[PDB]
């Protein structure tokens, strides 16, 4: 409930140790992770990456559609040659559809939204499949594509075969 | 040489220690953090996150006006009342223009981006005002927004005055 004085307190000690000022921008594994924002996913600890490895884009779903801008950044700023996409077990974007985003956005602020796209999905594995496909299908990305599903249930990265 | 290898071979250790499998939903701290997907910024690590604590919404430059449908559903599904805006030094989003990548489209794939918008600024300071003013701005987003500048060089978070 002081959310800005507790990371200003976190980052002081963070920096009182901080030992990596001189890493490059471009990433180290010429990598770039698209996830979901999820509160409960630690990309670095989950996939075991440092300071300096690879990009890591997060977004309400980890929707390939939206990460696009930044994987063409990635590339062509960055040297990233790779992409892994990560969805993950008990996603709000599984549970929801447009229409039912629009509805809360009413009860609770009075506003009209009918106009976003909220990119909800309704099944996990295809949604992984779906944002795959998308990446190797456009001109814009390069390289190798790998999807997974997170399961928060048990902190198991869990790789799909994509075919096409 | 071996990402998809190294990332499954680490989360295995990560799995094998893992007990935060009933973490809910909600973020703890009913925060969102908006930032780049700089490879040096571990949001978890500079921050004092821990699993389950926030919302973490990365994008090229850290830009608001993309993050905004994620920000919809971190509050109106996930109950955050709060977003914090990082932007960071030696972001390639200061450095290049659209035209600038764009042409490096045109040179690298024989693409032409001419109807894509990449978000860069021309300011690091003034990216950050033009952000929080954004989502204050916004009728879509409820609660304080705050504003920083993270030090690549010296891992510091460093809180922004933004007036309006
Ligand atoms: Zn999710
Ligand atoms: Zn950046």
């Amino acid at each position: 409930m002081t959310n800005v004085a507790d990371i200003e307190a976190a980052n002081a000690q963070y920096a009182a140790a901080f030992t990596k000022g001189h890493l490059p921008g471009p990433p180290k594994r010429k990598l770039a992770v698209v996830t979901c924002m999820d509160a409960r996913i630690d990309v670095f600890s989950v996939l075991g990456l440092t300071e300096g490895d690879a990009h890591v884009i997060r977004n309400a779903g980890g929707r390939a559609s939206e990460a696009l801008r930044s994987l063409i950044i990635s590339q062509r700023l960055g040297g990233t040659e790779e992409v892994v996409v990560i969805h993950h077990t008990d996603c709000g974007m599984l549970t929801f559809s447009d229409e039912d985003i629009r509805a809360k956005i009413r009860e609770e602020l009075g506003e009209d939204a009918s106009d976003i796209k909220f990119l909800p999905f309704r099944d996990l594995e295809a949604s992984v499949r779906e944002d795959v496909r998308f990446l190797r299908g456009s001109r814009l990305v390069q390289g190798n594509v790998t999807g997974y599903v997170y399961e928060v249930e048990r902190g198991r990265l869990v790789r799909l075969d994509v075919s096409d």
